[PDB]
């Protein structure tokens, strides 16, 4: 029943590979290639998550192949890759996820493999070169995504524009959605089940200043302060929702107020970034 037990056996369980690092064989994340276990990735860009004090990294498959994400956890017991696969099962969104974990259990990463098209950091998207249209239509997408996680009660805790990527197919067709960093998130129904309480010391409850994460309020005031970083605010809604002050209680219909208002124009998207 203690918190770390029934952590541990829950996410043991998902059926998602973990791949066990041997001493020795934990890379030093960098730009350049990196060797996972028996993966290697050419890693092109080293994305700085400012406010959450990481880095990220895309690149591709061993080969100029497939388009991929790879990260650290904050520690080797975040069981960050098996809290992201839990999440990728209620999100139309095209991704292999594969864990890795030192043998001390000191360490861990994720790789996370998309399809063949482009993945775009929603920071990208914030630029002041992106046209307002395609701007709006990221956010359209991340509103979609963040009302799916608040109808499934699973918290992120964690969202910035530096670990929320898009995915685009080679068609051009539509933006996919996967947040990344997932050490800190709450899967509340989980917790009920297993009779968890938070416990005093979970950075989550520091690092924000609560003594329980109940709803979705923390993800919904995460999703506001991205609008706050838009570099060429021209949209007076979107100025609107940057200052909008959170309801204390965060229901779906929160999100699709702010969706509504939204340009949904692929078009746009694909005209600057292709």
């Amino acid at each position: 029943a203690h918190f770390q037990s029934e952590i541990e056996e829950n996410y043991e369980a998902v059926g998602n590979v973990v791949v066990d690092l041997m001493g020795g064989c934990e890379p030093t994340l960098r730009v350049g290639r990196v060797q996972l276990g028996n993966d290697i990735f050419t890693l092109r860009e080293e994305i700085r998550a400012t406010e959450l004090k990481r880095v990220l990294y895309v690149g591709t498959t061993e080969g100029d192949e497939f388009p991929v994400v790879v990260y650290a956890w904050t520690n080797g017991n975040s069981y960050e890759s098996a809290k992201a696969f839990v999440a990728s099962q209620g999100l139309n969104v095209p991704c292999r996820i594969v864990g890795y974990r030192s043998y001390d259990k000191m360490s861990g990463y994720t790789a996370i493999i998309f399809p063949q098209g482009h993945v775009y950091s929603l920071r990208t998207f914030l630029q002041r070169s992106v046209p307002t249209r395609a701007t709006e239509t990221a956010l359209y997408y991340v509103a979609e995504t963040l009302r799916s996680l608040c109808t499934r009660r699973i918290i992120h805790c964690a969202l910035t524009p530096d670990n929320v990527f898009m995915y685009m197919d080679s068609t051009g067709a539509s933006l996919k959605t996967f947040p990344v960093c997932w050490d800190d998130c709450v899967d509340a129904a989980m917790f009920s089940e297993r009779g968890l309480k938070f416990v005093p010391s979970l950075p989550v409850l520091m690092r924000h200043a609560v003594k329980e994460i109940d709803g979705s309020y923390i993800d919904f005031v995460s999703f506001c302060r991205m609008f706050r970083q838009i570099e060429n605010n021209c949209s007076a809604m979107c100025q609107k929702v940057a200052k909008m002050k959170a309801p204390p209680v965060v229901r779906m219909t929160d999100y699709t107020n702010i969706q509504t208002e939204l340009t949904w124009d692929m078009d746009a998207v694909m005209n600057h970034f292709c």
